[PDB]
C-alpha cells in the first residue's frame, strides 16, 4: 500500500518492509536517521529560548508602561499571553519527544501537543483582522469622531477568544483528533485518511473553508481597499497628519507582517490539500516534513517587528530596560 | 580493573563486561542513557546562540564608537575576538560529536575541539590579571600622571595573547595530547593515567604550577590590598571624584566578576585532582562529569556583566542600537 495504518498513528512508509512497531512506545530511528531528528530537536530549542525571555520582558514593560493604551498595546499583550501559556504547555512535551523519540505519556502527551499550536495559530492569524479593519477605518474615513477604546478594542480580543476556544478543542471530544505528523513527532489534524468514525472529513472541510481563506481575502480586500488613498511609496513624514504619521507606520508594518505570515503559513496546508485529495499514487516525506516545519517560528517573530518600525514604543522600551531612563 | 584504557580514549567504566568497542566510530549510549546526551547537546546549542549575535553587536559597537578608548574598552574587544574564534572553531565539532555520538572526523576533530576551548579559557583568565594590577595603581597611586593608553594596555593585550599561543598549541605536538572527558564527549587533558610516553605529568604539574593557582593568589592578594581604601559598603557617588567613581564601578564589577569565575572554574580541576592523584580505589562518572560541564558558559557571560553596571557603555549600546539616537 502507499504508507501504513494504525488507530492512532500513520507512519508514512510502507509496512511490507515488516519493521512498523509501537510508535508512541518506541524511537522512530527507522524511519528517518537521527542526524535530521536530533536537528529538530535542536531547531526546537532553538523557538523555546529565543520565545521566553522576550516575552517576559514585553510582559513587564506593558504592565509598568500606562502611557500606550492604543489598542495595539493591548493586542501584542494578550497575544503575548498566548504565547506564554504557548511555550509552557507546547514545544516542552515536543522536545521531550524529540528526545526519546515518543511520547512517554502515550497519546496523552500527543493530546497536550496539539491543545496549543492550532489555538495559538488561530490566535496570531485571527487578531491581524481585528486591527486590519481599525486601519482601514482610519483610512477610509466612514464616522470623524470614531476611535477604539476599552469599548471598541476588547470585544475583538474576546472575539479571537472565543474562537479560540471554539477551534481549537472539538478535536478533544471526537469531532477530530490528534495523530502524530512529520516525522511522526508532532500531532496535528489528519489529511492521510477519511476516517469517519471521529467525523474527519466534514471537520477538515468545516475547518478550512472557514478559518483559512475568509479571513484571508478578507484581509486582502482590505489590503485591496489600502492601495490608493495612503501610498506605500515612502519619503518622508507629513503625508495628511502625524497620527496619520504612526498610521502609515502602522500600515507599512502589518503589511509586512502579513506578507511573512503568508510566506511561513502558505505551504503547510498547502501539502496537506495534495495529501487529502490525492492519495494513493505514492507521496514523499520530505515532500511534507520540511515545509510544514518551517511555519513553527511564528510567534516568535511578531515581537521584533513590533520593535522594527514602531518609534516611542521602542523608546519605552530603552527607557524600561534598565528600569531608569 | 579501576575503569578501560586506549591509545586515544579511556572509558569511565569497566570493559570487564566486555562491550566497550570503537568509540570515536560508534555512539556510546552503552556508557550512559542518550536522555542526558541529547541534553547535553541542547546545553551547547544553548551557548552557541546566546553567544553569537550579542557578540557580533558589541563588536560592531566597538568598531563604530570613536569616544571610549579607556583600555577597558580594547580587552572586551579582543575577548570578544577570541570568543568569535572559540565560537566558529569550538562548538560546532562538540555538537556534531553529540549529534552522532563521535568524531566522524576522528581524532583530527578531537583536536579541532580543544584547540580553542583552554586557549579561550586561558585568555578570559589571564586577562583579569592585566585589568587588576590596574585597578590597584588607581587605588594606592604609586604614580602621579599615569593612566593606560596605547602604549601601556596593548603590551597586556600581547602578553596573554602570547600565552595563549604557548599554554594552547604545545599538547598539539606531542607534549601533550587530547582525550575525550566527561561522557568522552568533550577532548581535553588526561588525568586517569600518567602516560611517560607523550611527557603528560610533567606537563600537567607545569600547566597547573604556572596557570592556576599563580595568577589566582596575584589575584587575591590584589584583592588582598584592595578592601582597605575604597569601600565595598556603598551608599552613594562621590567618595573621592568622579572617574574615581568609575574606578569603584569597574572595582565592584570585577569583584563580582572574579568571584562568579571561582564559582565556575573550582570544582572543574577539584575533580582533576581527586583522578589524578587518587586512580585505583574506583571512582563515578557523574563524580567528574557534571562540575566539568558547569563552567562551559563562562565567557558568555562576559558581556551581560559589562552590560550590568557600566553607565555611559550601556549610553553607547542604546544609542547605537537602531543605529540613530
Amino acid at each position: 500500500m502507499n504508507g501504513t495504518e494504525g488507530p492512532n498513528f500513520y507512519v508514512p512508509f510502507s509496512n511490507k518492509t515488516g519493521v512498523v512497531r509501537s510508535p508512541f512506545e518506541a524511537p522512530q530511528y527507522y524511519l528517518a536517521e537521527p542526524w535530521q531528528f536530533s536537528m529538530l530537536a535542536a531547531y526546537m530549542f532553538l523557538l523555546i529560548m529565543l520565545g521566553f525571555p522576550i516575552n517576559f520582558l514585553t510582559l513587564y514593560v506593558t504592565v509598568q508602561h500606562k502611557k500606550l493604551r492604543t489598542p495595539l498595546n493591548y493586542i501584542l499583550l494578550n497575544l503575548a499571553v498566548a504565547d506564554l501559556f504557548m511555550v509552557f504547555g507546547g514545544f516542552t512535551t515536543t522536545l521531550y519527544t524529540s528526545l526519546h523519540g515518543y511520547f512517554v505519556f502515550g497519546p496523552t502527551g500527543c493530546n497536550l501537543e496539539g491543545f496549543f499550536a492550532t489555538l495559538g495559530g488561530e490566535i496570531a492569524l485571527w487578531s491581524l483582522v481585528v486591527l486590519a479593519i481599525e486601519r482601514y477605518v482610519v483610512v477610509c474615513k466612514p464616522m470623524s469622531n470614531f476611535r477604539f477604546g476599552e469599548n471598541h478594542a476588547i470585544m475583538g480580543v474576546a472575539f479571537t477568544w472565543v474562537m479560540a476556544l471554539a477551534c481549537a478543542a472539538p478535536p478533544l471530544v471526537g469531532w477530530s483528533r490528534y495523530i502524530p505528523e512529520g516525522m511522526q513527532c508532532s500531532c496535528g489534524i489528519d489529511y492521510y485518511t477519511p476516517h469517519e468514525e471521529t467525523n474527519n472529513e466534514s471537520f477538515v472541510i468545516y475547518m478550512f473553508v472557514v478559518h483559512f481563506i475568509i479571513p484571508l481575502i478578507v484581509i486582502f480586500f482590505c489590503y485591496g481597499q489600502l492601495v490608493f488613498t495612503v501610498k506605500e511609496a515612502a519619503a518622508q513624514q507629513q503625508e495628511s497628519a502625524t497620527t496619520q504619521k504612526a498610521e502609515k507606520e502602522v500600515t507599512r508594518m502589518v503589511i509586512i507582517m502579513v506578507i511573512a505570515f503568508l510566506i511561513c503559513w502558505l505551504p503547510y496546508a498547502g501539502v496537506a490539500f495534495y495529501i487529502f485529495t490525492h492519495q494513493g499514487s505514492d507521496f514523499g516525506p520530505i515532500f511534507m516534513t520540511i515545509p510544514a516545519f518551517f511555519a513553527k517560528t511564528s510567534a516568535v517573530y511578531n515581537p521584533v517587528i513590533y520593535i522594527m518600525m514602531n518609534k516611542q514604543f521602542r523608546n519605552c522600551m530603552v527607557t524600561t530596560l534598565c528600569c531608569g531612563k
